[PDB]
């Protein structure tokens, strides 16, 4: 319900922020497995499914405080920051050339060859908005009991295995909304742009690109970018690269951090 | 229909979801899945049990009440929702190293079949089957005794998608000889261990205007949405496999069109 | 050597035709395995190679009779139908979601899993022309003895395993020109547009798309579409989806029919 | 060459084919194939026999005879790998999908695709570069002898030109990006041995050969130089012996008369 | 740098960087790593020198020329020697090893292809798979980098100032810096992945930023960097080594007036 008016265009009308989101794969920060999940355990049935904390990835999010542009918030019009473009890069793609660190080998029976490296599912998504990303709760198995550390809808019922219009949330906190339990809500997010790709498998080769030359335009079909409510820019992502497999065949998620550059301009809006 | 001028009050937007109809009933523990797939020994004794195969999803959306005016669908967004759930490799899945009782679950793998249709009347179907001798269950809507020509194109074997969750995906497809008033789109990747590849964004708008600049015209002020979204197979520890589906989001923008 | 003159415009100037071509994978029409080849047998050497009839696919073709637009064919100029655009779709893709019909199972040793469905090579091609598709004879093994039912160059010699400028033909008949022995001739086909893709393997997943929204322009670099000599529109195709594998490991080609919509306009030509 | 006005019968089109040179002799039963590939135990005793490895195809096309002089300028091309249809053959003496059961189709052609072509007004300029510098190439092949360890990466001394058909090994020579000012080249490599081959064909694709300055290859000696290599994969026999399989390439080239300073 | 107008005025350079996969130049395995060994745990992880690839880099001296600077406006780049990967006879594990039959498997596995063109050294972010890895003395790394180095730590910076000693697995381009460099990278992982490479002399990449300004060559130096891991070479005894290829650079520069 924001009435959008004129773009401002002077030499001081554009700002740029840069930010990083570290991955939240499960293992705690400042400890030896930071960037990984704990070794994944698998239930015998849907009824007894209770994934332990640290064994599954959660979304990354941050609110970036922008310069406050309005001396008087009672004026007939105010300025808001409008996100018009971004650059985003998955960082540390270089580290995936490591095939020597405690990895199951290509020829395990012969105790020979390189490590198999990271392989399996890729889940890469990011979102840029003027308010938190709007979520739809949806799970593979509704009878999964998520641990206390996680933010989920408890006892969500059978309808949560597909679309249930009751089961909404917002990405309000870093490292607690499980990736497997929440996704972007296309019924909402009028003030956010999101982008995602899933490549499944457990032996799938990761495919990643990185360049500082690619800009994505964030303007909608009315030429309006995300408008930063309360001078807040919301960045969200998940970057599951695949799995790390140990000699003893235990497997963990590996994630990478994401870079964001967002170019914003001053937009007059009705107040 | 004699189509005259675009009117300009004059624009409306609708949003809808279609849940998948993979075979297991709603409001029960396996909703979103088929029942475990059984395989016949030969084409002559081929009776796929009810709940073991996916069916099309469909709905008619009631549009606001209205020479006549008709709602003309000019653009859409669509999205397969719940892609996020496929990051689950812990729920009762055959493991990567089953012989060692070790590794993640293998997750959902195998065939992707993704189709959607938006029109001003029900989707017109062409009946076509892998094996014409398959005996479909009573619950399913099929052409009985369709004959050998139903394994390829037979101009006689027509239908319309009039009901949700009963038209088998494996027996019906969009009819390219009809559907002048519907746009449809479909992608198929086969296999049983194929990596699923799904994308999601809110930045993709598809224009529904034909070559004459005319969108689907909503007969009886009804907008017809149809889809099927098979994501792949769920494999249990005991190697039983079932279809897994996901729900689809629709946004359609419509405008008032004057017609004769 | 047709001298092309003015395009006719106006409400009488365009016609649209729709047609289907059923696949010719080997098994006879109106019998239980229509849409399939017979089970593929494999030779022990190139010298003894003699593929039986029904075991290999052939090209589909039709000549569509167009409205006869000229009352007098002796006039200094006549009208010809000129194909300017087409839509084409592989029909029946829906059927490949069948993994229950007598298929080798994913876990055959456990008698468990879905069927493996249709997997392996995809060969998809179509042509639209004002005359028969012009062909180049070319074979994997020149010593192959084709059955009497098939149209081939007999005793073609070693040069037929690569390009031999002598080994020309035209796609004059339906369901008899083996796919594996004939391909489009890029030296000819001035009045035909053809398009093809091959994806090999026997375990390769089929990849097919279908929509009623995709139009292919058929005008050449001079703005001239295929001109229908004698009011005949030539449609050709092959749509090998992959193989059907039985429980006993016998394998057969599976094909699908193709839809054509062709938009034609009246073109004046010299006569 | 100082380039002046386009003098545009100012236009000519040529068509040609280059048969592959996979190793087995022409006019004999395995034409299009290599001989069955043998693998060495180590880099120090590595001598790939003649016929077991592919070589580049090349031809010079004689064009219509012609202060300043006229030269033919190639402005566009079509090219096509022909015979893609033959790869639907899964019956000709092929290892079977279920060999232990003596059942299934043949496995067909699978493995690496190496597809390159070049169109120039002089021979394609080459850079010598090899997997293993100690490989002993056969007498039939054109190689740099004793090329040194440098030749496993870039060495500026190790140059050649593609002057003859069917004798420059693909695995020892590639296009030189430091040269080829008067040639356009294009290449694609997909590796492996069981990789699915992917090939397309159409007569609706034309490639523009003009450079940044709007000049196409100028045909020195009124000669048009066509080169290629089209490895589609490996043929596997019942006894697991493997051989390269190649396909011929079509070229159409449109040329116009260009005035140049003599 | 305050950038004024585009100012005889154009120059072109060509260069190659040979790969630094680990085995020494002018010896029989130039282009390869040594055979890769694998640790039993993250705690005892000490990759020997020559078993892992490092970045290649060179500074190109530009012609002697408010001030004027050289501004890189376009490049061509190509991975050379793609032709050599058609070799399936040179001491490779056979397709049917049990039968001592078939071609060699050739080069297979991970592709890492990155290049950068700049007016100063490439700015690096340190990031490693396993922070407890002990890199050998020959390598340039951050010693005892801590758990934060397994993801993004803003304290863990370098610049690519030396050829063949910055491990690819420890350094990547820093998106927080590199305002005067253009970098491009693609990774495809796995150990049995088919390599996919293209080559042509018909592709030119524009190096101008959103303000129409290319890399400005500080001290009249042009900085070229790359890593081109094509995949692994597998011997009959299943030992595996990195295989790299050299990269070609063409760069077009123009004279630019700056304050
Ligand atoms: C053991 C197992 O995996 N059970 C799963 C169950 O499979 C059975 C089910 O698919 C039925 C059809 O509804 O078919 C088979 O059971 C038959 C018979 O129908 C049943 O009554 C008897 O118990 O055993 C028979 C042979 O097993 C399948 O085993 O399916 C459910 C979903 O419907 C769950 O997946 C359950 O884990
Ligand atoms: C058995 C078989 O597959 N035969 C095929 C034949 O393979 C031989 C061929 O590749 C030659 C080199 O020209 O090498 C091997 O044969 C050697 C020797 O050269 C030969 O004279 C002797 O009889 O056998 C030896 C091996 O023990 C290969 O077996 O090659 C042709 C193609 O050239 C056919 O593929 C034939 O089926
Ligand atoms: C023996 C081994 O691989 N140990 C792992 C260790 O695995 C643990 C698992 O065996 C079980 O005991 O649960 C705990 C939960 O924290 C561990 O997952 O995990 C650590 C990293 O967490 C490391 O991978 C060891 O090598
Ligand atoms: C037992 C079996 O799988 N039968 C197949 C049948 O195979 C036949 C083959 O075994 C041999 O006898 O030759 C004939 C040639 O016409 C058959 O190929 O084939 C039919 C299909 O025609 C069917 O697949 C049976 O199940
Ligand atoms: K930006
Ligand atoms: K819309
Ligand atoms: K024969
Ligand atoms: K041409
Ligand atoms: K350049
Ligand atoms: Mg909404
Ligand atoms: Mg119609
Ligand atoms: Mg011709
Ligand atoms: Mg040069
Ligand atoms: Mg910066």
């Amino acid at each position: 319900g924001i009435e959008v008016l004129a773009v401002r265009t002077g030499p001081d009308s554009i700002t740029e922020i840069e930010a990083y989101l570290n991955p939240r794969m499960g293992q705690p920060q400042n400890e030896d497995f930071y960037g990984f999940s704990d070794n994944v355990t698998v239930s015998d049935d849907f009824g007894s499914d209770a994934p332990p904390w640290k064994q599954f990835p959660c979304y990354s999010t941050a609110r970036i405080s922008l310069p406050m542009l309005n001396q008087d918030m009672t004026s007939d019009t105010i300025l808001m920051w409008e996100a018009i473009s971004c650059r985003t890069e998955v960082m540390g793609v270089n580290m995936l050339t490591n095939v020597h660190s405690a990895q199951k080998r290509v020829y395990e029976n012969d105790r020979e060859g390189t490590g198999i490296g990271v392989e399996g599912m890729g889940y890469h998504m990011f979102a840029i908005g003027g308010e938190p990303l709007e979520l739809q709760f949806m799970v593979f198995n509704h009878r999964a009991t998520y641990p206390a550390e996680a933010t989920v809808i408890k006892n969500p019922g059978a309808s949560s295995q597909v679309f249930d219009p009751n089961l909404k949330g917002t990405l309000t906190a870093d490292g607690v909304f499980p990736v497997e339990a929440w996704g972007p809500d296309p019924f909402k997010n009028e003030n956010t742009r999101y982008f995602g790709q899933y490549t499944g498998g457990t032996q799938t080769p990761p495919v990643l690109t990185f360049t500082n030359t690619q800009t994505t335009i964030l303007l909608d079909e009315n030429g309006v970018g995300p408008l930063c409510k309360g001078d807040g820019l919301f960045l969200s992502c998940a970057d599951i690269v695949g799995f790390f497999t140990q000699h003893n065949k235990k497997m963990s998620f590996r994630g990478l951090p994401r870079y964001f550059r967002v170019t914003l301009r001053k937009r007059v809006v009705k107040n």
